[PDB]
């Protein structure tokens, strides 16, 4: 019944969550993660592959890619899937200089669950 709204935990599990760690004087650090509130698997069969961060300062006609983080290890070795002991967590910190406030957009990818997007505001206060 569409009278009753709800929330999908699977979306929460995949969405890239943006947290501004500092922004004083245009020295900015932004953390992006997937599966913060609700852990996302990291196995050889199922994992988050990367996160990319975009920033568009106000007054700027075009957006700029700030950077991209690949998460390369997911437990595979010559001994089989999930045996290597090495798993890269889908968390990244982007450090950058900025002269103005503006909009952040993050993108991420799961190898079986498609492409994902998230947004937040950067206030240089
Ligand atoms: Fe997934």
């Amino acid at each position: 019944m569409e009278l009753f709204q709800t929330a999908d935990w699977k979306k929460v599990k995949h969405v890239p969550v943006i947290e501004v760690l500092r922004a004083e004087g245009g020295v900015v650090e932004v953390k992006v993660s997937v599966g913060k509130e609700i852990p996302h698997p990291n196995t050889t069969e199922h994992h988050i592959a990367w996160i990319e961060l975009v920033f568009q300062p106000e007054g700027s006609k075009f957006p700029y890619v700030v950077g991209r983080a690949e998460f390369a290890a997911h437990g595979a070795s010559v001994d089989g899937p999930n045996t290597s002991g090495v798993y890269t967590d889908p968390v990244a910190v982007f450090a950058f200089k900025a002269e103005k406030s503006g909009k952040l957009t993050a993108f991420s990818y799961c190898n079986i669950h498609g492409l994902w997007m998230g947004e937040a505001t950067l206030s240089l206060e």
